């Protein structure tokens, strides 16, 4: 039963933060029902002053937010509700925690949020074929990111359901901004857009010439800081992200229709390497505040690597 789901989500008393440990850069959402990960999600809306300053009723949010998870599918080990869940929690932390809340807008701040939460919905796998071959044939190479614009698309049809418009408060400009700021946002976490522009974030911080103030830069340091979110499992606590590589895994090697192991040590230094060191380094930079997800990022690759050489 959905509405009874609804029923029970928006009659529940939502705890502070701080009860749901969703400030933690270490959270996990192992020990969660779903129920609990829609009230979290509910605190973060609450809590980054989302629900106040755009006059969201609660009823609307809590239905919104039960479609976002409904449009994930579960059957798929790593790209599914908890993902999101977990890529919108960091996102959370980063601005809280992190306190990256200060240097962007309330109009960012809940753009970020619901892309995090929207960044891969109706996803069916790695290795799932079915989204990219239901479009143009080689419509591979027109619309590029085509995953990405699917996921978007998605958002965007949930954001205009009946009963579920969250956004419904903001003014007509506002919500254009906004609506382009989680365009923008959901297509970042196309990994290749990531490398393809990860250079020039680098080389600004290199230089020391990073300046928040010019929408060039902040637009390109929301992509980068989404695919920061977007990754973040890999800078969890050990035990944690032992287990979040197992997913990863199954959806790479097993899903797709559907030893193993000794691939994965080396898969997750390879990835930590090549894509995660210098993005959470980036971050840090621009507030050291984020230091926890480079650490957790380099203790983990240390862990990994001990088992690439064999333990
Ligand atoms: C999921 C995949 C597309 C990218 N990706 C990821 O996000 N995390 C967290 C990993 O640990 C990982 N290992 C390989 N690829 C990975
Ligand atoms: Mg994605
Ligand atoms: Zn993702």
């Amino acid at each position: 039963e959905e509405t009874r789901e609804l029923q029970s989500l928006a009659a529940a008393v939502v705890p502070s933060a701080q009860t749901l440990k969703i400030t933690d850069f270490s959270f996990s959402d192992f020990e969660l029902s779903d129920l609990e990960t829609a009230l979290c999600t509910i605190r973060m809306f609450t809590d980054l002053n989302l629900v106040q300053n755009f006059q969201m009723k609660h009823e609307v949010l809590c239905r919104w937010i039960l479609s976002v998870k409904k449009n994930y599918r579960k059957n798929v080990a790593y790209h599914n509700w908890r993902h999101a869940f977990n890529t919108a929690q960091c996102m959370f932390a980063a601005l809280k925690a992190g306190k990256i809340q200060n240097k962007l807008t309330d109009l960012e701040i809940l753009a970020l949020l619901i892309a995090a939460l929207s960044h891969d919905l109706d996803h069916r796998g790695v290795n799932n074929s079915y989204i990219q071959r239901s479009e143009h044939p080689l419509a591979q190479l027109y619309c590029h990111s085509i995953m990405e614009h699917h996921h978007f698309d998605q958002c965007l049809m949930i954001l205009n359901s009946p009963g579920n418009q969250i956004l419904s408060g903001l003014s007509i400009e506002e919500y254009k901004t906004t609506l382009k700021i989680i365009k923008q946002a959901i297509l970042a976490t196309d990994l290749a857009l990531y490398i393809k522009r990860r250079g020039e974030f680098f080389e600004l911080i290199r230089k020391n010439q990073f300046n928040l103030e010019d929408p060039h830069q902040k637009e390109l340091f929301l992509a980068m800081l989404m695919t920061a979110c977007d990754l973040s499992a890999i800078t969890k606590p050990w035990p944690i992200q032992q287990r979040l590589a197992e997913l990863v895994a199954t959806e790479f090697f097993d899903q797709g229709d559907r030893e193993k192991k000794n691939k994965i040590p080396s898969m997750q230094v390879g990835f930590i390497d090549a894509i995660c060191l210098q993005l959470y380094e980036a971050l840090t930079h621009v507030s050291e505040d984020c230091f926890p997800l480079l650490d957790g990022c380099r203790k983990n690759r240390q862990k990994w690597q001990a088992l690439a050489e064999q333990q």
